[PDB]
């Protein structure tokens, strides 16, 4: 049973290797243009893989409740040291277990249950963490959101004035389908007029900010959590960034707070994404990572289709698909069958029901990580119109699926 | 390149990370591990977390996704589901929760509101942080009110019945991360019902022994079960909420879109595949052991003069009085890691010391166990324990006793 040559997966557990052997093939055989999706490289799958896995760490690095962490704490301050380079931050916790989690540690170190937050509107691209009464984010606390204004840009008047009306304790920017720069500075002086704190949630554009290729809210905010996994490409797993004088909560709210035993295999991993992303190899990816958002975006439109806020400036788009008399439930479903993996999203005073929507949200991240540019970006948004344009035509669906094979045959994701 | 298996090698990539990883696994090796949390996992549940599986998100649940492509995701996740069900005869299950920490505030989120009234066992008296803590969220957002042990040091259900009725709890909690005893699920039941509360037990230290049949399963007595997949059981670090057939609506709903987003399916699979380990005849043969090896390490430490609190142990786990040696906790945690034996100081009922200092250590077999070591072996490690809480500043004692846990680690190595 811990013999490395016995214990493997098909060996152990034969349905299991079965389906792993399955996603990986699925994941080969469909273009993912899922905004929230990347590829992580294999460094940073084998360091979640570790050993690391047996040890118990509570505490942070040269505090720890139990002996013989001396090396877990060269890895945790690796993780730490390496983010901290990354976004310019004052400090940082690298054990949320999840981007969730590291919402959740700002929250409970800074806010009491009924206390009065802002977020975005997720009905406009905010995210369920950011304040969905069904999220602890909503439901434990009283929730005031903002949203876009006519030209489909944050209504930052709006917000303003709503600060000033309902004087939250906590003010969350962030997205999860936006797809401008949104201004931070901005949100920070409306935050300190009416003495709330800033949180801003940067998993989407974490990446692409580490490589400068969008704003870096950390200059302007109280607290900046992200995911680890998204635009960034590494494991799945949280972080909180901090201004030092708030280090001492942060970390107390991680633990004892709301978490045990940090994922010392997932720090690992953090670790080795966080090399990986101060590279320069990085900034050319997140180059055109922006580069194929925006030749995707623009094909899409030249076939009649709309771009929320009319452009991107980012990773990600939405698309309003009116033009083509097609719901997103129904395009997701079509294009799913051509194997171009998408997802449903409501636009700006959808018309349609939540669980059928106008919309539907791409991002380039993944298959930007397999290796399209520019001309592959065209092809795809010249597939999807295809499909948008005939979603239940046999021949239309198996045109673009065998076009799709020819692109994943020439772009394979592992080698 | 950056995505080929040949060239992204943790060594070639990150240096520093491979060195620290291969100290690591050179510590494992080398150290006779005590503490009554750890274990060491397959290679086979490694290699599931190492995977591909990380690239997926699947938020919601098999079947009920919010994105396409969760085929064979779903596949996984019902295994672990149906299988953890299985291993523990429970009505439903939740495989998402990303710790044990999260299965517990899946719980909390589902049945309760902050300010609620809860019980749990004192922290003082072996109950875990999670139990109530001040510091935790179990405490800090909840009214918390603790039982404890009586003068025999077993719990004092008499004094929980009479607490119960005086507080009117929501949910009262059971389960420990520092007592040895059968604790009796039955009976807590009858008192949560009794006053309408939900009994939640927390069964993260001996759910291995559980899932083998050597220590008793609180599934039929409580409404929710909650426990690490590490530890006992001997899986990858992470959580699992067991909840009779009515909450399985609301717990589901708790864990997503509640607490969490998208589930770890790299560590699901690895929970999966833990899972099947656990139904096997050899999981039940090696927690058979278990118990064996924390009886002799007992039995051991009281023929050199130590003492157990409750009197002896019936689980994987035992705190020793330390007293009769004229030690702290922490001066024998010290020594004893100088020799090569990793414990961690506990305090005993009624302490007289600090509580960084303690009087007291907290033991368990279920690491030792795994690498392999017998009675014989859990003898000879109780007996090098009390040569060093003896002479703690002796450096030959010291010294002899690393040597002789150094010929135990080359003979009984973790990994091969
Ligand atoms: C995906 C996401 C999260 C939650 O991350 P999980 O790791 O899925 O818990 C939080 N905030 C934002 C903006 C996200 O996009
Ligand atoms: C270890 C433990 C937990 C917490 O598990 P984590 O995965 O570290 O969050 C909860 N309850 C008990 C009884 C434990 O022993």
């Amino acid at each position: 049973m811990f013999d490395r040559a016995q214990s493997t997966i098909a060996n152990v557990d034969p349905e299991i290797f079965a389906a792993i052997e399955q996603e990986n093939r699925r994941q080969e055989d469909h273009i993912e243009l899922i905004a929230s999706e990347n590829y992580t490289s294999p460094a940073v799958m084998a360091a979640q893989g570790s050993q690391l896995t047996n040890k118990y760490a509570e505490g942070y690095p040269g505090k720890r409740y139990y002996g013989g962490c001396e090396y877990v704490d060269v890895v945790e301050q690796l993780a730490i040291d390496r983010v901290k380079q990354l976004f310019g931050a004052e400090a940082a916790n690298v054990q949320p277990n999840s981007g969730s989690q590291a919402n959740q540690g700002v929250f409970f170190a800074m806010l009491k249950p009924g206390d009065t937050i802002m977020g975005m509107s997720l009905a406009h691209g905010g995210h369920l963490t950011h304040g969905s009464p069904v999220n602890m984010s909503g439901k434990w606390f009283n929730v005031v959101s903002y949203g876009l204004n006519e030209n489909e840009d944050i209504d930052y008047d709006a917000a303003e004035k709503l600060a000033n009306e309902h004087k939250p304790k906590l003010i969350v920017a962030g997205a999860s389908a936006f797809a401008l720069k949104i201004d931070f500075e901005r949100l920070a002086k409306i935050a300190k007029s009416v003495g709330a704190y800033l949180m801003v949630d940067m998993a989407h554009y974490a990446g692409l900010i580490a490589a400068g290729v969008y704003p870096n809210p950390v200059p302007h905010a109280d607290f900046v959590t992200t995911t680890t996994h998204k635009s960034l490409r590494g494991p799945r797993g949280g972080v909180i960034l901090m201004k030092a004088e708030y280090e001492k909560p942060i970390n107390s709210a991680i633990f004892p707070g709301i978490q045990g035993g940090p994922l010392m295999h997932v720090i690992a991993a953090k670790a080795v994404a966080f090399k990986e992303a101060l590279s320069p190899e990085f900034k050319e990816y997140q180059q055109k990572v922006v580069e194929n958002a925006r030749v995707l975006a623009e094909t899409l439109v030249k076939r009649g289709l709309r771009i929320v806020s009319g452009r991107t400036e980012s990773h990600v788009m939405l698309v309003d698909l009116r033009a083509k008399h097609i719901t997103g439930k129904a395009a997701e479903a079509a294009l799913g069958a051509a194997h171009i993996t998408v997802n449903k999203n409501a636009i700006p005073n959808d018309p349609e029901k939540p669980f059928v929507t106008s919309g539907i949200r791409l991002g380039s991240p993944a298959m930007t990580t397999r290796g399209f540019g520019p001309a592959e970006a065209e092809q795809v948004g010249n597939l999807i119109a295809d499909v948008l344009e005939n979603p239940e035509d046999a021949a239309t669906i198996e045109r673009v699926r065998a076009q799709v094979a020819e692109l994943t045959k020439r772009f394979p994701v592992y080698r």
